[PDB]
């Protein structure tokens, strides 16, 4: 499972009025698959198998915690960890209503 919490969940944003676009490509390589949107500014990039881009995104904002758009877990690059909790409920339920 993953954690119930992290000391990153701070850094979560509020969602964008606009919504997601989990079919948003990547914004570095345009890729579309294996995308992430960042819960703190919102960019989507490319996951580590693709290109790494959102790995590279955490390293030149230091972002914490990423959201995948293939199974709308969440990843903390601090903790080497999946989090849910709460307060991701309502972004991983607008990706969920995008996505399906
Ligand atoms: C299991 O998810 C990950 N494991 C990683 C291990 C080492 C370094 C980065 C990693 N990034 C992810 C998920 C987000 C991503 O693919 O960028
Ligand atoms: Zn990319
Ligand atoms: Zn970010
Ligand atoms: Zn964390």
């Amino acid at each position: 499972s993953p954690l119930p919490w992290c000391p990153h969940l701070v850094a979560v944003c509020p969602i964008p009025a606009a919504g997601l676009d989990v079919t948003q490509p990547c914004g570095d390589c345009g890729t579309i698959q294996e995308n992430w949107v960042c819960l703190s500014c919102y960019q989507v990039y490319c996951g580590r198998y693709i290109n790494g881009h959102m790995l590279q995104h955490h390293g030149n904002s230091g972002h914490p915690l990423v959201l995948s758009y293939i199974d709308l877990s969440a990843w903390c690059y601090y903790c080497q960890a999946y989090v849910h909790h709460q307060a991701l409920l309502d972004v991983k339920n607008i990706a969920h209503q995008n996505k399906f």
